[PDB]
């Protein structure tokens, strides 16, 4: 749906930027510094979910740009096995959130966050 | 969950980025350029759904900037009734994907860009 690999990086970088809202804002209500509400959190997570799907479609073949590195392209299956592993982690924190467990949520965050950390030390420019 | 009035602005521009493209990218489609696949645009715009909720609760008090125009602001009642019509002529068009039916695709397509443009006209910098 890209008419240049420019829309392409700029898609990927809108996604990943609403990603990283959707999970990072409930950051305080897993340290509980902000209050539970189960239905809030689920219903975030669900957005979430909708939106890890996105990026990768916009790292075709050719979109080299942004902070991509080149290696996304020339270890493409070990990219896609990072990516699948997100959104895994994802699922799990579809289970919890809709569980309604908190203790599920702290641990399943941990698990989404630690994912981010290690595909970005693989994957993304510094 | 914004930390700054920028980080509302960056969210609320990517969401309507990602929004964009998820609209656009049916252009082809509903023109008969491009093949339909009934269960493609299917799935392309419950995508759609979930990303058209999504910029309107980053105009929140006090998050001027970008190419918003401040009636956004001093008019609320008429800002939330442009983006919640806009956000009927969604449900109309996920009606018509639902139903894998070309025509009436076409026709709610037409009304979604129409009120893309009506907002715009209203609250949005040129
Ligand atoms: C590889 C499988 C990734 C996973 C999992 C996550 N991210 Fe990432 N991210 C990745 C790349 C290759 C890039 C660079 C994209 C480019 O073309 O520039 C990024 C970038 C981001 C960004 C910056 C986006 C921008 O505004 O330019 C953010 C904010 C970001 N990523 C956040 C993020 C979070 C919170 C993740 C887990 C929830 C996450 N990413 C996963 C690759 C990958
Ligand atoms: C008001 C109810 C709006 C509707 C409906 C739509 N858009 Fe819009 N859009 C609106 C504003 C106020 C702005 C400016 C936001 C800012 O703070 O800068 C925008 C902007 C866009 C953009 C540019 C985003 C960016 O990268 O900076 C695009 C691509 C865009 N809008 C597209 C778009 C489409 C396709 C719409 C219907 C499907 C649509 N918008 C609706 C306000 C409103």
């Amino acid at each position: 749906q890209f008419a240049k690999p420019e829309d392409a990086v700029k898609y990927r970088q809108s996604a990943l930027t609403l990603m990283a809202s959707h999970f990072g804002r409930m950051t305080p209500v897993v340290k509980g510094q902000a209050p539970y509400d189960a239905a809030q959190i689920k219903a975030n997570v669900e957005v979430l979910k909708t939106l890890s799907a996105l990026p990768w479609a916009a790292f075709g073949p050719g979109t080299e740009g942004g902070d991509a590195r080149p290696e996304i392209w020339s270890d493409a299956a070990s990219f896609k096995q990072k990516q699948q592993a997100f959104q895994d982690n994802i699922v799990k924190l579809s289970a919890a959130a809709d569980a309604g467990d908190l203790d599920k949520l702290r641990a399943a965050f941990g698990d989404v966050g630690a994912s981010c950390k290690a595909c970005h030390d693989a994957y993304r420019k510094k």
